[PDB]
């Protein structure tokens, strides 16, 4: 499979905050075309983010990343006067790095890993408002020769939904078995979830594959998340399980039977599917 | 101490699906001998389970398991067309691999860990009912080499009880001072829990124990588990701190000032324990 | 930096059980002097505390250790007659020991760890009106070798405060920039949390800090806490970010909208901070 390279890229963004139906909002690439969740952003250990955001909404709004390197001035708080005004512009800018040695001979864990950015500023001073109604999205660092997926999919817990829907509006996920197939789970809002997926498993550490003979890390289908928690892993898609409707929900009972669940769909490669 | 061997062999297992008293549901091993939890199913990765599940409860009831290798037809979902009527029978099949390099250079991790089955029809399409009944039960799958116990405990958290029970009822586990103790830890219902044990501690790894000097995983005594989570550990009873009356219970306050706590009793080898 | 030296040094503390203004209740190292949290207990792994509990609150109170080695006449219940009259005095002693092999070729891990101690008996059997008014304290065991920090800052997540506090009351924790910051993270009550900070992150092992090019923990910067929940880490302050008004916080939208908040404010070495 594809292995990311050595990062060390200057990249530049626009991200548009908008108003969608139903008092809604959303992060986009595009006027017009914001989603929830925001595009997902991915880079390698040691690009740099320049982050244009227009703000299309009525109340002043921020963006805020976690994991990531950024001074005050992009911490997306009030507090640290980092927010964007009705009808304006602001560029944040997120650094990253690679795992090194400090001059003291201590080890700097580096960037990569399984993030999220969201908004810090509608509605409450920590963003209550603007996180309620969708301003959330994927963050994707790499590290050098991280193993490369062919789809890429995300899941956002917030309060009793999965990406602002419940009911059976949740997201279909389908690939072909075989896929390399990537989950990135994002919590966000008041309660507490356990992600599980039917038919399919993966490693508790950085990557959610396993790193080698030594690696201790235990292996799990089901995970503990809170708001703000984020994880993420990679699956062969049917491994030893095969194609079908291949449930993914939240497993406190009475959220999945509040519709705290969707479907993770694999198909042979000509499109069946069992079921 | 022994040490589990090679895995690959077919085994074939029945589980009675069986009215308990007070409304109550469990697996059982034989007719009329149902338990909650169920009996601990404990095999050793590349192993196949062959369970034929007889349903003798008025209603379509289930077998789900987490972590291992099924396909659809082991689903244990109405959507998958995996239940079982009143009165009929159905065999579930669970396969199990050890780890190894996939052709494309990448880990596959093996199956090996603390694991758990349930009912997933009974009440709602989720089990909610039947787990709420205890309809539950705990899996072992060993990696070749693993170390193995003397006893094995099973703990589950189902909403605000210890194995469907509180008060002074839940299950006191009685082990000998020296004696290799293995804890199974399941959650269930719609609750977060803290589990907690005194006098004793453990790694927090794939199977609870150091693996080796380069071991960086944290060494806890207490652990958060939400709905479905599972996991385990093995400790010597009584190791640095002697025979006793040691409680295990849930940290959160109310729940164990709500009877969510128990005794693990570690007794001298003639059986006196200080108290 | 400074690193532990081997352990094994027998040492001897008093604490004190005081009332504090408005109902409240702490440890102190002398009388009138109980703060919340408790003092910090640091040793190394191998050594021995002798404590001896001065309890001069109007109710039987107890001393509760996590991650030590401690024999049932130190477990701080009532059920082993461990706990301290009004007026009255106790000893409790806490052992620790260093990894190691046992004679069955099996590894026994070492105390070494972030843990706490709270009280066990004010309010109900399990303390929970102990805890509740401010009964609890940071213990910190280092390995031999582990580096050693500048500064140490504990947070108590307590029920929906930090350290009994809301508001605009919670602690500010001050540091230059560069200097190595160490977080102790300690939850308690009847509600789960997630800890995060801004402009920082740590690795999910033992130490907080990346142990090598092989070490495969996840890097974070939020982590779900449960009651009796303990964890910590080290940071180099404004590392990659800058000085500046550094927000710590639980991210459960409803709580840190509650208070749960408050500063960690690293400054330039002349004392200025952005803001
Ligand atoms: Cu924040
Ligand atoms: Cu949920
Ligand atoms: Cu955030
Ligand atoms: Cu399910
Ligand atoms: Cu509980
Ligand atoms: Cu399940
Ligand atoms: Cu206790
Ligand atoms: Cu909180
Ligand atoms: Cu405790």
């Amino acid at each position: 499979p594809a292995a990311a390279d050595k990062g060390g890229d200057v990249r530049n963004l626009t991200l548009y905050m908008e108003k969608l139906p139903n008092g809604e909002m959303g992060y986009g690439l595009r006027p017009g075309e914001a989603t929830i969740p925001g595009p997902l952003i991915e880079l390698t250990e040691g690009d740099t983010m320049n982050i244009e955001v227009v703000n299309n909404l009525d109340v002043a709004a921020s963006l805020h990343v976690h994991g990531l390197d950024y001074d005050v001035a992009s911490d997306g708080t009030k507090m640290n006067d980092s927010v964007v005004q009705p009808g304006e512009r602001r560029t944040y800018v997120w650094r990253t790095h690679a795992p090194g040695k400090r001059h003291d001979g201590t080890w700097e864990a580096g960037s990569a890993g399984y993030w999220h950015y969201h908004d810090h500023n509608v509605g409450t001073e920590h963003g209550t408002g603007g996180i309620k109604k969708g301003l959330y999205g994927p963050v994707v660092v790499r590290r050098k020769g991280d193993v490369l997926p062919d789809k890429q999919f995300t899941v956002v817990f917030n309060d009793m939904t999965i990406n602002n829907r419940t009911a059976p509006n949740t997201p279909m996920f389908k690939a072909v078995r075989g896929e390399r197939v990537e989950f990135i789970v994002i919590t966000h809002g008041d309660f507490f979830h356990t992600f599980h997926v039917h038919g399919h498993r993966w490693v508790d550490n950085r990557t959610g594959i396993l790193e080698g003979p030594q690696d201790v890390s235990r292996v799990i289908d089901t995970k503990t998340t809170g708001p703000a928690d984020s994880f993420g892993f990679q699956v062969i898609a049917g491994e030893r399980v095969g194609a079908g409707h291949w449930m993914y929900h939240c497993h406190v009972q009475s959220h999945s039977d509040m519709g705290m669940s969707g479907v993770f769909m694999v198909t042979e490669a000509d499109g069946s599917v069992p079921g």
